[PDB]
């Protein structure tokens, strides 16, 4: 059924089309906070702001302002955090989330530098002895130890509170292998590594929401987060050929603007849930 459509799509040379559709038809809601001069150095991207509505709150006293969205699925539901890849001022405010949403993975899509430049902080340890402090928000971050696979790496991560002594083992399931252009000629392993994190547990809702991030949080992550919720909409519903993705898509961006940058993307996203939904 969607496959139908799939080709008819290819056929007709209309992924551009498509794509423009979706951007035209999409909401539009205030970004007030995310737009005052004192937040302009907690945004990686001035293009890219969370709506007033669903942006993450911090809790501390100071600032409550990240780049961060919270997307919640009803009729599939699952939520999802799509956040920008952190600044080297606001690494300690990411961890800061984690704490306070109670997410147990963390969900990263690039690589912390791709054709020679930035998309991210290093807001991890990279070495066992080396564990990081943040001192704006009083958090302790230490790697525990990491499987590094062929196409992704799982870091064991020990997040503590310093303020209470309190400790959580934290999943961060590391998407190493995203091509540095386009899309994947093949969903295959972008759909073997959303299934690891499923597997995981990490996005129970026994947990609070998956922390979402590729750079700036609504391209690679709308791509993940749109895949994930499709396959549910599919295996959930009494008739799983009723999944329209263009309008998943245009529902999950009533949370945050601009989910899946590109129509190689979207047409992407479409394979993916495809080739998925037969698994
Ligand atoms: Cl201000
Ligand atoms: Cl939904
Ligand atoms: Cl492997
Ligand atoms: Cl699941
Ligand atoms: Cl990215
Ligand atoms: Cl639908
Ligand atoms: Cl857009």
């Amino acid at each position: 059924e969607m496959e139908k459509e799939f080709e008819q799509i290819d056929k007709s040379g209309s992924w551009a089309a498509i794509y423009q559709d979706i951007r035209h038809e999409a909401s539009d809601f205030p970004c007030r906070v995310a737009k005052l001069p004192k937040n302009k150095n907690r945004n990686r991207y001035r293009d890219v702001s969370p709506f007033d509505h669903s942006r993450i709150k911090l809790h501390q006293e100071d600032n409550d302002y990240i780049n961060a969205s919270l997307i919640k699925m009803e009729e599939a539901q699952r939520s999802y955090i799509l956040t920008q890849g952190p600044l080297p001022n606001t690494c300690g405010h990411f961890w800061e989330m984690v704490w306070e949403q109670k997410s147990r993975g963390v969900v990263m899509l690039n690589r912390v530098m791709e054709k020679g430049s930035l998309k991210c902080a290093q807001y991890w340890p990279q070495k066992e002895e080396k564990e990081m402090i943040f001192e704006d928000t009083n958090l302790k971050l230490t790697l525990i130890s990491e499987d590094i696979k062929s196409y992704y790496t799982v870091r064991q991560l020990e997040l503590e509170n310093l303020t209470t002594q309190e400790t959580r083992e934290i999943l961060h399931f590391h998407y190493t292998t995203w091509p540095d252009f386009g899309v994947g000629e093949s969903p295959a392993s972008f759909l073997n590594f959303l299934f690891k994190v499923r597997e995981s547990g990490s996005l129970s809702p026994e947990h609070g929401p998956v922390v979402v991030h590729c750079s700036a949080g609504i391209g690679r992550s709308g791509t993940f987060c749109l895949a994930d919720t499709c396959l549910l909409l599919m295996d959930k519903r009494k008739d799983p050929s009723s999944v329209d993705i263009k309008k998943v898509l245009l529902e999950m961006r009533k949370f945050r603007m601009g989910l899946i940058q590109t129509a190689d993307q979207l047409r992407f996203s479409y394979l993916a849930v495809i080739e998925g939904a037969k698994f």
